[PDB]
């Protein structure tokens, strides 16, 4: 890739771990291929790009997004002179192009799929479909993998000490400021879910019954109400009860862009993390505990570790043992930790002391 080619940011570190399901007769785990990803890039005249992505239904979309977002932001589209309004524009455009070009990229395969299904008798067994139809089924399996996938993303750009955050979904960005009273933690973006009132509003404005969706709180295995890709919800929502009423795409790919944070004289760090990381902590420790806890865990590791990568990885490791132990013991919460998802934690340092 042309991504694999240039400047990594030395002021950031990443830690990660793959999804895991704990074995029934406990001693061993199971994992599906990981679907998280990230990026930490520094381009000319000091503008930085960081992102953490959470995919589902394969990792093709998370890679497509990482790759394309880069292409749309690090080849000159940016330069610290633009000022908020412009940078927001550029971010909004980069996300639009990523979504559109992604949908365009699977159009052919979609048509070929329709054409193959047309040749297949419907509602007939995985098996017991004359072997004559097997070559078709296979080709359909191959296309399904090509077209499948969705991804949530949280991206942050650093344009001349001003920090911008673009978010689509439920990954999170936390600004951890070291003061004199301790560490102040503020989540820069908002989780796009049924619990998000503004998202619930948007959804009702489309003709969906907010009441029922708010109650179920999850749309086809995913909580995020904003996602990139996923042909299933972008095109077949009318065919999904919970959304069947939408008069417009209920799940959108538009990013919510946040403020513009000044970083002159601030000391601390930025955290970008995937949904699997915090959902594992809260599954072990309970509702709403994650931001504070993770920031503290990171604070702690900052004193021991010798790299930002070790810092981030130590925290990820800590969260999985907490989760693993919780399941392993059996005191209530165990029922909540039968498995966990991919975890990614990127830390961008802002003068905070490192061991």
């Amino acid at each position: 890739s042309w991504t694999d080619d240039l400047p990594l940011c030395h002021l950031s570190g990443v830690g990660s771990a793959s999804n895991r399901s704990y074995s029934a007769d406990g001693k061993g785990t199971e994992s599906h291929p990981p679907e998280d990803s990230w990026l930490k890039f520094r381009s000319e005249n000091n503008c930085f790009l960081y992102g953490v992505f959470n995919g589902y239904d394969g990792n093709r979309v998370t890679n497509f997004v990482a790759q394309r977002l880069s292409a749309e932001l690090l080849l000159g589209q940016l330069n610290a002179e633009h000022a908020e309004a412009d940078v927001r524009r550029v971010l909004l455009q980069a996300f639009d192009v990523v979504e559109r070009s992604f949908l365009e990229s699977i159009d052919d395969a979609l048509a070929e799929k329709a054409s193959l299904q047309s040749q297949l008798p419907e509602g007939v067994p995985q098996h017991q479909l004359p072997p004559q139809y097997q070559k078709i089924l296979e080709r359909l399996k191959t296309l399904e993998r090509e077209i499948s996938g969705g991804a949530m993303a949280v991206v942050a750009v650093l344009l001349n000490n001003k920090l911008y955050v673009a978010n689509v979904g439920t990954n999170r960005a936390l600004l951890c400021k070291s003061t004199v009273d301790g560490l102040q933690v503020t989540q820069l973006n908002v989780d796009h879910t049924t619990e998000n009132e503004d998202e619930l509003f948007r959804l009702s404005q489309l003709g969906l019954d907010a009441g029922k969706i708010k109650q179920v709180g999850i749309i086809c295995g995913q909580e995020s109400t904003r996602r990139i890709g996923d042909y299933k919800v972008k095109y077949g929502y009318t065919d999904i009860d919970l959304l069947s009423a939408a008069k417009s795409k209920p799940i959108i790919a538009e990013p919510e862009i946040h403020g513009a944070q000044p970083l002159d004289g601030v000391t601390g760090f930025l955290v970008l993390m995937s949904e699997g990381l915090y959902k594992a902590l809260e599954a072990a420790h309970g509702p709403g505990q994650a931001n504070q806890e993770i920031a503290a865990m990171i604070d702690t590791e900052f004193a021991k570790q010798t790299s930002l990568d070790a810092v981030a990885q130590a925290v990820v490791d800590r969260v999985k043992r907490i989760h693993s132990d919780t399941f392993a013991s059996g005191g209530e919460r165990a029922r909540f930790c039968p498995r966990h998802e991919d975890m990614t934690l990127l830390v961008r340092n802002f003068g905070y002391p490192l061991g």
